[PDB]
């Protein structure tokens, strides 16, 4: 009596086409840092950063993405 | 008596061409940083960043995105 | 009288062409950092990163990316 | 009596600065080439070139030129 | 009598910097050619060249050029 028939069918694409990818020049924290410190009271948990820090460059010749879900749920 | 077809058909494309791509620059914090800092009282939690933090250069070819969900529920 | 068929086809591509890839430049912290600190108290727990720190150069040829998920669930 | 005295003092620059240089395509004679002859007659020196010859691509990251000349003639 | 003082003083500099050179691409000839001779009559020197010839890519980092000339005649 209760027939389920789930057919996804997928031909699909993700395409991407470069000539040429490049001369990339990335150049953070050039100039100067001062950090003066002078009499100072803490009375917790301290965290600090200085300088240059968590800085990327990511050049993919691709960078493609599919994301695909399938659920089914008989209850 | 309960019958449930789910054909879902794609055969679409994502497509992308650049003949090309390049000459990209990122310069982030050039200038000068000066903290300067006398008789603080702090009576917490302290989170500092100083300087040229978390700067992201990002050139993919593609960088082409393809999200797809399905979902069949009975009940 | 329960019947499931669970039938999904993919015939599906992620693709990427790229000629050339390069001539890619990160310099972080090319700057200088200076830190001076005098009569400081802490009562608490202290994390300090000073510098050049978690600087990421990510270059793939292709970088492509495919996630896919299937769930089917009975009760 | 006759005295000559040549002091030339040269102190210049030629100077050139370039942040990047790049993603240069140069693609000559991609389409279709079709020579049919028939009944030719050269009572002479014949002299042929077909496709794709003597092309140029130059790219240089100076590229800078100085010609100095000095001459004394004494008679 | 005749006193000939050839001092010339040179100082200069010919200079270039460059902070990426690349990604140069250079396809000649990429189409089809095609050559059909019926009944020709030559009675002299024939020089051909048919396809893809003396093709050139020059990539000079520098390509600074200098020229100098320093000529004295007495009579």
């Amino acid at each position: 009596s209760v027939q389920i028939v789930y057919k996804p069918v997928d031909l699909s694409k993700v395409t991407s086409k470069c000539g040429s990818l490049g001369n990339i020049h990335h150049k953070p924290g050039g100039g100067q840092v001062e950090v003066k410190s002078e009499k100072l009271d803490f009375k917790d948990r301290v965290q600090s950063k200085i300088g240059s820090l968590d800085n990327i460059t990511h050049v993919p010749g691709g960078g493609n993405k599919k994301i695909e879900t399938h659920k089914l749920t008989f209850r």
